[PDB]
C-alpha cells in the first residue's frame, strides 16, 4: 500500500489522444473520468504502454470516419471514455468507445490462418470464444511488441484481469481489474 | 444424413419426472423444438451429456419446497430443454430458475486447488469462475462439466455457461449445421 492516483498514468493521454486522433482524421471526444482513484505504485510504470495501445486501438480500429458514423445513424463525432474506480478491493480500469465494434469475421480468419483453430471449429464459435483468441500470445502483429496479447501478459503478470465485451457497429469495451494488495 | 432431435429429446420427459420424484423436488419440464434437426452422425454422443445438463439442473439448481419459499419464488420449478437453429448452427439450451451457480464454493475450491491465490480471484470476472466447470478434474467424480465439454469439442461443437445467483442457470451448446 504505497500508493499515488492513477492520474500520474493517465495525465498524458488527453495529448497524445488529440494527436493521434488528428493523424488518422477521426473526430474524438476524449473523457477521462476517476483520474483521483489511487492505485499500487508498482503499478504505474507497468500499466502505461498497455493502456496507451488499448487507446491507440479504439482510435485507429474502432471510432469510425465521420461519413461513415453518419450512414450508420450515429453522431459524427465518436467518444472514447478512460476510467477508474475502486470496486470491492480492485481498482478497474475501463476503455471503451462506440465504435464499429471488433470484426468477429476476421478475428476467425486470423485465427485459422494462425493455425490456432480448424475451420471446421469455427462455426460454433462463441462470441466470448472469439474475441478470447485476441489473448493468444503471438495473435497481434509481429512489429517488446505491443498487442492485446501482450496487454493479457501485462495484466497477468500484475496479478490481475482482463475482459473484452463488443458488438458490431456499437462500440467495444476492455476492462482490468487489478488486485489492491 | 439429418434426424429430428427427437431421436434424442423422447426419452427426456419420463426420465427428467423420474429423476424430479427421487429428488423430491418440484419441476415443470418444458421441451420445444423437437422436430429440430441436426447430423445422425451426432445423435449417439450427446444423449448422455444433455441428460447430464437436465440432471444437474434437478439436483443442483431447482431448490427444495421450502428454499423457493424463502426466496420469494413458486414451489414449481422450471427446466427448459430448447433445439432449433440460429445462424448456422444447431442450438440447444438447457435452462433452470434455480439456485444458480456457487461461484464462491468455486473460487474457495480454486484457491485450494492452488490454481488461483486470494488477490487474484477477487479480480476474476463471472465468466471466468463459471469457466473453471470446464476443467479436467475439477470437479468431484462418471460424467462431469469437463466430460460434457470434451464430448461437444469432439463434434466441432461449442459449450457456454450463464448463471446468476438465486435466478438460475442456462447452458448453450452449438452444433455444426454444415
Ligand atoms: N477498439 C477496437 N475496435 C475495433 N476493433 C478493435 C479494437 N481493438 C482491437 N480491435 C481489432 O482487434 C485486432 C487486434 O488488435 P491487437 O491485439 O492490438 O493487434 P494488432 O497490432 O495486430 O492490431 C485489431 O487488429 C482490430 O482488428
Ligand atoms: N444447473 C446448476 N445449478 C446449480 N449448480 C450447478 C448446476 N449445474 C452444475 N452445477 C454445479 O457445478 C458443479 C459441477 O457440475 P458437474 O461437473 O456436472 O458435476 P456434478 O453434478 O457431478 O457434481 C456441481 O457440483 C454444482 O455445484
Amino acid at each position: 500500500s504505497h500508493m499515488v492516483p492513477i492520474s500520474f498514468v493517465f495525465n498524458r493521454f488527453p495529448r497524445m489522444v488529440r494527436d493521434l486522433a488528428k493523424k488518422m482524421n477521426k473526430e474524438v471526444n476524449f473523457i477521462m473520468r476517476g483520474e483521483d482513484t489511487e492505485l499500487d505504485r508498482t503499478f504505474v510504470e507497468e500499466i502505461g504502454e498497455p493502456l496507451l495501445h488499448l487507446l491507440r486501438n479504439a482510435i485507429d480500429h474502432g471510432i469510425e470516419p465521420k461519413e461513415e458514423r453518419i450512414a450508420k445513424g450515429k453522431p459524427p463525432i465518436g467518444t472514447l471514455i478512460l476510467s477508474a474506480r475502486h470496486e470491492g478491493n480492485n481498482v478497474v480500469i475501463e476503455v471503451e468507445d462506440d465504435g464499429r465494434g471488433i470484426d468477429k469475421e476476421k478475428i476467425i480468419r486470423k485465427a485459422i490462418e494462425k493455425g490456432l483453430i480448424d475451420e471446421s471449429k469455427a462455426a460454433t464459435l462463441s462470441d466470448q470464444e472469439i474475441l478470447n483468441f485476441l489473448f493468444v500470445p503471438g495473435f497481434s502483429t509481429k512489429e517488446r511488441g505491443v498487442g492485446m496479447d501482450v496487454v493479457k501478459n501485462v495484466v497477468e503478470s500484475l496479478n490481475g484481469s482482463i475482459s473484452i465485451e463488443s458488438e458490431k457497429d456499437k462500440g467495444t469495451k476492455v476492462t482490468i481489474r487489478l488486485p489492491l494488495t
